[PDB]
């Protein structure tokens, strides 16, 4: 049978401390546990044994009655703990009023399942899983530490503070690890953090299992550089040993938890490989009187602790020949000059242990005051200590702990606490230490960023993709996870408005330089400047000068035989036509307005009509007198021709209303032109074409008949050239968007011809 | 204290049956359990009590020693089971050699944790979670049923067979639910099934909790219509009651598990709400002799079962006045005419129970044979039955079950088994029943689709995304389950590369039919067909005929002074010019090849050079005769003019060589054209322009020359016409492209202009 500690008393309290290590993977069934522990073992046992004596000596708490204890070894294993708990409850089948719960959460759950049947309150000091907070399943359980909900919140705050997005998660198999990592996963996935892969491993797994786990961790090495470890000390140590074996010292950042905390025994020997690791340690100041008591302990004068001699041998590698447990495995013998002071560290959760024991004692005390106030001792009503009443008192108890602060239990039996964020750093040459780099308390994370990463080149941010919101490139998520994307450039037509989605603008808009939202593209038009329009207006002005010169010559030589046969009225009509033809050039090249549009249509439709309508009748009169009514009748024929033309124009004007249109030929450029349908343009052109065809027929009929210096031949030349000119611009016109400019050129050419291949001869004669 | 069923024997085997219901959420701490169960309670208790006596009577198994039992009630609760297991082991602190493990997995885990410390083999009959398969943690645990891995695989097969992609998951709090749903989630997400949201709920949760769960289920109702339930009977029943309360009458399909199976107690009264539900039942044939024994049981003659009278009262609502357990709560009394035959169903897992009991018997038998071969009974070495040897024998034992098939245990203590898929259907009016609609064995899912959904209108496929595999439209995801997508059309340029991305192909490329890929665009060359090229070739051919006719005529009268106007060599240079001018049409209008693009440039640049060079020299001789050298110098001057032309054209040829070049005007259409640069076309054209303008300056002088048939006038006509015609094609050429065709027409006509006005005057004379 396993050995246990004893201490006599009126009320006997139980305790489960992991004096020995967890049983090896091959020896779990035998249920024998390995090496003795100092921080987790002998220190806690001695702490309990001394705090009990302190309580007994102190008259203000639990007066006139002694408090005894029964310490057993759980070996940090659920099965060993269950057997020891059976040994506790064997008396129920001096009673154990309560138990100071085991370190592990899963072990605590097993022990609690057994204890709650016998109404034995269990106060833990390091059980942190949220599962134990449920008082329906675990009624007789309290703890002097907060749950790991707060620890998961702390880890996620630390991860988000450094914008770590793509992390890898490891948690120890059990209840602490599983619950911790479930909480972390929830809160991280909620707030943008993405987990590369969540792994699990047993603390007592072999070397090969840790090797395989680390290989899987390296499978996402370049990107996922931070491993959030909701792991125990031994899991972290296993990962460190794996890093040693496979040569991975110093490219992973291990974000630990309370399992790792401040422990030197998890990073001794393997300091080089855990440098930079960030851990979360429950805040607990060193208990000074415990150190004063502990450091003076000697193996000769300490008999009440059955594991103290084994601890003495293990710590200082030696053999004590004067004791039954010689343990001749060790080579040397230890002289009576070795002390615990050399290389002494007090376990971080010592305070909590003392608090837990006090939490019980005060509880009993409160019950003592409430159940029989008068008697200063174990009254008749107290002989069978009721576990239910003790649970109630323990629930409502409050006092001042060894640390100094007050401690209380909430509705779920937890206790308020804060965390200290620590970083494992290298200070000197071959000297590594834990450095306090921040705190976390009720949601607020305070952290120095100078002590950790004393440079702008910190650990490579655990991000699965560079921030791709640089210009036209858009984020596409490949299903991998929200946090691993690739990148596709969005085209110039479209704009990005929300991530993952870029859409095209309608027809006359263009994206801004920032490439968010599209604005209105500036509208281009006929541009009074520019070489082409200025050349057009130059030609138009020269044309106008020629027209006015010709009209002057005509009007100052009226009764000259040169202009005798030619109907003066017909000539007037021709000159007016040519003038308005030239004018509509300026009427075209301008800022498109309604007054400009309607006038340009009338001008273009009328001027050819007005010129050629009189021209045809003139040629007809000549051809008829050759072939051998008229005068006024000639004028009325010309006038009815122009009348039907004007009727057609006004009809088209009414049918299709003239308005300023914003044409969009391509996706980039926008122009404004006045709404003139295909029919709206081709109708005047059609009519004028019929007119010119009739005119060429009649001119060809006349051809080269002798006249007043033979005008007919020149008129025929002009008619042929003007027909050619009209036909020339058709392909450039009817399948493009240079409407106005080419119309300007066309009309200017078609008038210069007439004003030239007519009159200009006559002017020469006038000069002669 | 709780009552326990007894049967005396030499070896006592324990059992834990859920005789009563689970304690209510309010009465958990008191640890009192509710109403008595028939299928899971009295039937299993009576089955064990009868199977043991059957074994005792049978001499071939366990001869000469009797097998007793101690049956206890676990009330389907971990705490009650743990206290009853403590009652089992109390004697070890006549020994309980083994227990027939409790029904639920979580309860089995607690009991196993306690039992393995005392080396008591535990054979379950319905514990199915995978967690119990781990023999490191649970060494003394065996089961006569397969693990939940196979069941999760069965559910995944069922969901994938009906293309249910977007399902919602519910699982009962515990281990069976938790482990089952983890397995389902893993393999489903692996294959492609999608979980809308995974919910968890306690079996004994209040009505409010089930209401909230169902509200959350309906929050994803239109898209997630299938709920995969890894739940117990009571969880499913709670969901059905919730559906009744807030009005669901066939809106969800509940895909159940072993917990639901074919149980009537989960759907009795609430049949309308579970119609269409598909469940998975472990295959086990009904044990007939159990029914024969059970149906004859009376409360008067059955004393060994302490719960039988309570069961009698609960089943047939009545009171037995003739027994101490009157239970006066019931109003009426039971007449001696009530039999269990009325409305009798045997629980689905009866076979497994009897197999487990037989398994323990056979284990003991094998040990008895191996340890004490000679002695027919408990030998001296067998008096303290070692649990280790028993576990070993139980592990290696195999035999024939009640069903008929052989029973064996694997390395993990499991047993082979197969599943039956059942569907809850309505046959008659107010008549609902479970129908076997399939089976599942070692990966093979064989299931009839006629009995379920006897029509083409089955349940709406649980998909959150209408399959938009309709050619052009692609899939884009958006922060959520990579399972629900929005469909966006890709544009005409691009093709779908992978269903999540569509990319644009090359400049000269187009997507194929059904958007499978981008192929090469056909080239739309200048084909010999079509009206325009045919007309061009017609004109070229008539030009050739005219040229050859003229050259014939010219030699017919070669020296005659009538044709001997000027150097007759010039009037051969011009003929050659016209000929090769026409010949260039063919090399300009054919398939663009290297040789043909070589020839076209030379032809186009060269022909006008020679024609107009000879013309200009002729005009120079005429102008000299008017001004009043000539002789043969004019040939050399024409030759040096051609020399400068050929220098220029060859220089341009060298600077930019004609090759095969692919123009891309738009993204859709492509052509093949020779890469004659803009400079390459404007430079020879520029020179020829200079030549023609000057040839007119000279013609301007020669208007009125009385000469040999007055050639000068005709040449002036030709020169004016050719200048005009060159001017006419400016808009169509520079502008709407159509380079080759327009050039063909231009060169074809400009010759006829000369050949038409220049020469045939002389030929006219010959013909007079
Ligand atoms: C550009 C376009 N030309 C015209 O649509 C057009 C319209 C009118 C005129 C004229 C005139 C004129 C000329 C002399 C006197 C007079 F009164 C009027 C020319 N071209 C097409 C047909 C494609 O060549
Ligand atoms: C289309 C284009 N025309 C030409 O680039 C071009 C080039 C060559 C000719 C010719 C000729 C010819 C004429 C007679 C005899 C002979 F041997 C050759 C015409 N146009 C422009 C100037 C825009 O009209
Ligand atoms: C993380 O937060 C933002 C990310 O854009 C950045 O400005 C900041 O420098 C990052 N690092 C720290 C230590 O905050
Ligand atoms: C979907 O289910 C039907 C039969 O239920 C059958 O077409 C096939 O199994 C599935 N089809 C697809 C597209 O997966
Ligand atoms: N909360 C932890 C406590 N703990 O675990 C370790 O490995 N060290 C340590 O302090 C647990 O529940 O296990
Ligand atoms: N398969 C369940 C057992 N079980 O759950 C029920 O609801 N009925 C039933 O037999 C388990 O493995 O725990």
């Amino acid at each position: 049978r396993r050995v246990v500690a004893h201490m006599p008393g009126d009320i006997i309290i139980g305790a489960l401390f992991s004096v020995h290590h967890q049983p090896t993977v091959d020896k779990v069934h035998e249920r024998k546990c390995g090496a003795v522990r100092e921080q987790y073992g002998i220190q806690r046992v001695e702490a309990m044994l001394h705090t009990l004596e302190r309580i007994n000596s102190d008259p203000t708490l639990l007066p006139n009655i002694t408090l005894g204890c029964e310490i057993r070894d759980s070996c940090w294993h659920s099965a060993v703990a269950l057997e020891q708990s059976i040994e506790f409850i064997r008396d129920s089948l001096k009673p154990i009023v309560g138990v100071i719960g085991p370190g592990s959460s899963s072990v605590a759950i097993q022990v609690q399942n057994l204890l709650q049947l016998f109404n034995i309150p269990q106060i833990a000091y390091s059980a942190t899983s949220m599962d134990l907070s449920d008082k329906t399943l675990f009624k007789y359980f309290m703890r002097v530490v907060p749950s790991d909900a707060q620890q998961a919140r702390a880890m996620v705050d630390i991860v988000k503070r450094y914008n770590w997005t793509y992390v890898s998660a490891v948690h120890t198999e059990g209840n602490y690890g599983e619950s911790g990592m479930e909480a972390f996963k929830d809160m991280s996935a909620k707030e943008g953090i993405c987990i590369a892969h969540s792994y699990k491993i047993y603390s007592n797994a072999g070397e090969q299992s840790f090797d395989k786990l680390l290989k899987k961790l390296t499978s996402h090495l370049p990107k996922a550089r931070v491993v959030a470890c909701f792991c125990e000390g031994m899991t972290v140590r296993g990962l460190l040993m794996a890093m040693r074996r496979l040569g991975l010292a110093g490219e992973f950042l291990l974000l630990g938890s309370d399992g790792w905390a401040d422990r030197y025994d998890v990073t001794d020997g393997y300091q080089r490989e855990a440098v930079g690791g960030i851990t979360i340690k429950l805040q607990s100041p060193d208990v000074k009187w415990f150190d004063d008591y502990y450091l003076k302990l000697r193996p000769e004068t300490n008999l009440r602790n059955p594991w103290f001699q084994e601890f003495w041998q293990h710590r200082f590698q030696c053999r004590l020949e004067g004791f039954p447990q010689e343990n001749s495995k060790y080579n040397k013998t230890c002289n009576s000059s070795l002390t615990l002071k050399t290389h002494h560290v007090q376990d971080s959760k010592m305070g909590f242990v003392i608090n837990a024991i006090y939490s019980m004692a005060y509880g009993l005390h409160n019950m003592q005051m409430s159940l029989c106030p008068g008697y200063a001792g174990l009254c008749d009503a107290m002989k069978p200590i009721d576990g239910r009443k003790l649970l109630e008192s323990l629930m409502k108890t409050a006092f001042t702990g060894v640390s100094g602060d007050t401690i209380l239990f909430d509705e779920n039996g937890d206790s308020p606490g804060r965390y200290e964020i620590m970083n494992f750093k290298e200070m000197g040459k071959d000297y590594f230490d834990y450095i306090n780099v921040g705190s976390w308390d009720n949601g607020e994370l305070k952290m120095d960023d100078d002590e950790v990463w004393s440079k702008k080149s910190n650990i490579i941010r655990s991000v699965c993709s560079e921030p791709c919101e640089k210009g036209q490139i858009k984020v596409i998520r490949k299903g991998e996870v929200s946090c691993c994307w690739t990148c596709t450039p969005c085209k110039e037509n479209e704009y990005v408005f929300d991530e993952y989605t870029c859409k095209a603008c309608q027809l006359g808009s263009w994206p801004t330089d920032d490439l968010t939202g599209c604005d209105l593209i500036p509208v281009q038009y006929l541009r009074w400047g520019d070489p082409e329009p200025i050349a057009a207006v130059v030609f138009a002005c020269l044309g106008l000068l020629a027209t006015l010169f010709v009209t002057v010559v005509f009007i100052i030589y009226r009764d000259t035989p040169v202009v005798k046969s030619s109907s003066r009225e017909l000539c007037y009509i021709i000159l007016a036509g040519i003038c308005l033809g030239y004018l509509c050039t300026f009427c075209l090249i301008a800022k498109p307005k309604q007054i400009y549009c309607y006038l340009q249509r009338i001008g273009i439709g009328l001027s050819p009509a007005m010129s050629y309508s009189a021209l045809v009748t003139k040629t007809n009169r000549i051809a008829r007198i050759l072939a051998g009514m008229s005068a006024c009748a000639q004028l009325v024929i010309a006038f009815i021709l122009i009348c039907i033309q004007l009727g057609i124009i006004v009809a088209l004007f009414i049918m299709e209303p003239p308005d300023i249109m914003h044409d969009y030929p391509s996706i980039r450029e926008v122009y404004l032109i006045c709404n003139t349908t295909n029919l709206g343009v081709v109708a005047p052109l059609g009519y004028n074409g019929l007119l010119i065809l009739a005119c060429t027929f009649y001119a060809f009929k006349t051809r080269n008949v002798p006249a007043n210096f033979n005008e007919a031949k020149y008129i025929a030349f002009a008619m042929y050239t003007t027909c050619i000119i009209w036909l020339a611009f058709v392909p450039i016109y009817f399948g493009s968007n240079y409407k106005a400019i080419t119309m300007c050129f066309s009309v200017s050419l078609s008038a210069t011809v007439l004003l030239g291949c007519m009159f200009v001869p006559k002017v020469y004669i006038i000069l002669a």
